[PDB]
């Protein structure tokens, strides 16, 4: 009758209890499980710490650290200086060399086309100014002006000039299909071919290939229903929609066609969109989706309820990518006035995908993309996720609801694993006993101070037994059996594990002598 | 790096560059193409060129200079070490932050995901990731530092040939 739990797998509540999966389990919390044992998840370590309070969008731009109010999209521009264009706080606005500029390039400023038919024959004459062509940024703007001569419609006779600014005569084919980047445009990702993308209330709009400041109108694109984000797969983009998703395929801002998706689920949060890297996902009412190369596929179908999705509660997910998996922070309060806060970590990498629970609400999430490390915002600070140079967190993992055939009581645990022999984790270690001491030392010298002094960790295993919903035992001893209780007889048994520690396997037995059988 | 139709390509900090192709010396402005991100290395299978970038990895394609249209790729992961890049002949190669990833014609696969963790990846360091090629196999020599003043040093040769990839590791720096 022994049950031994080895290969631990994560969480998948689309299922129930008794019909998991022989080494699924539910309650993943705080577990990376990764080499088929019970690691613990690391301390998430304070970086550093936001101006303004109630961030929504936090970025960092070489090594400074940036947030806004809104819920703002940036991209670095397809140009070959470092440039940064964030859109989301209202008007287009960019950054350069750490001063922020607006997108929007004024008309009638950078150039200025003259051209009559009695040029070129006549001294003098002229009228100041014919037509008012669209404004180029180049490098330097609202610095130098371009006159061009469009006689007939590239050498010739200079002529009388405006002296408003520094000029240039240069006499090539007018890009006048430049537009100012209108007012409303929100959120703004990168393209392979070299473009940017926004989108307006209802309407998508196309720059200028190389060029990030034009928005010409011809190349907007009218969808059906408001867009909420975007996301780009391949050469082809996904417009993400009030109504039904929308893919747009094109090597050119002029060569776009739309086209629709396999699935019709609208994108509830514009904060969930996360560019996963093998697809983009959008939570959505019905589920989790992802758009990928291969299709569409509701991942959360297979895993998750429509009720639990409903109850985690798709319009407030902050979403985040690690290591290809999918970061939700989900914050509701179920009925009578209970808060629920956590992160629900979504892997689909693997035999069968499965959640990864853990216990850190975060406010926005940032993934760095040169250094694979999120940043999420909790208490108006930047933590990091698992950052090197911590103590490992305690770990929480339910197992399967076991239903014996006959109701048995057990009589052997065998905590197998190793304590800290990493010497990474003892180093981590270490520094906490440091900052144990010197916070000890700040404490002392108060003025003196009640309380205080806290008491330094320790790496302990807390293996908890439930009979049938009922706690028996909490067993601690490790690499050596283990007793339970008696005197009670349970079927439905199912075993918690909380360490702090990795570990190995457990197996239960009723007797000693069965534990040596397996 | 060299290429099928004849030509060669070039990266500045941020663009790429295309020479004339069967011309090395001349370099044309209007054959440049301008990426985001930086550019760390480049590496080609087939006709298409994988632009590796400290952001997004592109995928060039093109028959001519002329007719080059970069794609996005199937994994969004950074190129940490240019001289880890090594083109193994089956896929280009370039050490991640997350690990190890080839990329080749059928599809673009974190070969370490399957066999080693990402803590064991950044324990061993994509920063200064020697790379070589031996019999198809990809050759990374490490040498890093354990806390406490622990030196390991070695060689990782990643087979992806057979049943299952595994790791034979080597103690030649």
């Amino acid at each position: 009758t022994t049950l031994k739990l080895t290969a631990y797998s994560g969480e998948v509540p689309r299922t129930l209890p008794r019909l998991l999966p022989d080494t699924a389990s539910q309650r993943a919390l705080n577990v990376r499980l990764d080499n088929g044992g019970l690691t613990p998840t690391r301390q998430p370590r304070f970086e550093a710490n936001i101006s303004v309070d109630n961030a929504k969008t936090i970025y960092k731009h070489n090594g400074a650290w940036l947030a806004w109010q809104n819920v703002v999209h940036a991209a670095p521009g397809p140009v070959a200086q470092d440039r940064l264009y964030y859109m989301g706080d209202g008007k287009p606005k960019m950054i350069v060399d750490g001063t922020t500029y607006d997108l929007a390039v004024p008309m009638p400023t950078a150039a200025p086309a003259l051209t009559v038919t009695g040029t070129g024959t006549g001294n003098v004459t002229s009228i100041a100014y014919v037509y008012t062509f669209v404004t180029a940024f180049g490098e330097e703007s609202e610095p130098s002006a371009l006159s061009n001569v469009a006689g007939w419609q590239a050498a010739s006779a200079a002529n009388f000039v405006d002296t408003h600014a520094t000029n240039d005569f240069g006499e090539m084919l007018p890009s006048l299909e430049y537009n100012a980047p209108p007012d409303g445009l929100k959120g703004l990702i990168s393209l392979p071919n070299g473009m940017m993308a926004a989108f307006t209330g209802k309407d998508l709009y196309f720059c200028e290939p190389f060029i990030p400041h034009a928005w010409p109108e011809k190349y907007i694109l009218t969808m059906d229903y408001q867009i909420v984000a975007l996301g780009a797969y391949g050469t082809t983009i996904v417009v993400m929609t009030e109504g039904l998703p929308y893919i747009v395929s094109g090597t050119a801002p002029e060569n776009m066609q739309q086209q629709r998706v396999e699935l019709n689920l609208p994108c509830i949060n514009a904060r969930g969109v996360i560019d996963l890297g093998y697809s983009v996902a959008y939570p959505s009412h019905d589920g989790l989706v992802m758009a990928g190369s291969n299709g569409m596929q509701v991942i959360t179908e297979q895993l998750m309820t429509r009720n639990d999705w409903m109850k985690t509660g798709p319009g407030n997910i902050v979403g985040g990518q690690f290591n290809g998996r999918y970061f939700a922070s989900y914050e509701y309060i179920e009925p009578s006035g209970a808060a629920f806060s956590g992160t629900l970590i979504f892997d689909t990498t693997g035999a069968a995908p499965f959640i990864i629970r853990s216990n850190h609400k975060a406010d926005a999430f940032f993934h760095e993309l040169q250094t694979g490390a999120l940043y999420f915002l909790v208490g108006k600070e930047i933590f990091e996720w698992d950052a090197l140079g911590q103590v490992n967190e305690t770990l929480s993992w339910r197992s399967k609801q076991f239903v014996l055939p006959m109701p048995t009581n057990f009589g052997a645990i065998l905590i197998e694993g190793s304590t800290a022999a990493s010497e990474e984790e003892q180093a981590a270690y270490d520094a906490e006993r440091q900052r144990i001491e010197v916070e000890n030392a700040t404490n002392f010298a108060l003025p003196n101070g009640d309380m205080m002094q806290r008491l330094p960790a320790e790496g302990f295993v807390s293996v908890s037994i439930y009979a049938d919903g009922k706690l028996v035992k909490t067993v601690s001893k490790m690499n050596r059996m283990a007793r339970l209780p008696s005197g009670f007889l349970a079927r439905i048994w199912e075993i918690e594990v909380n360490s702090n520690i990795n570990i190995s396997d457990i197996v239960l037995a009723t007797t000693g002598q069965e534990l040596r059988n397996v």
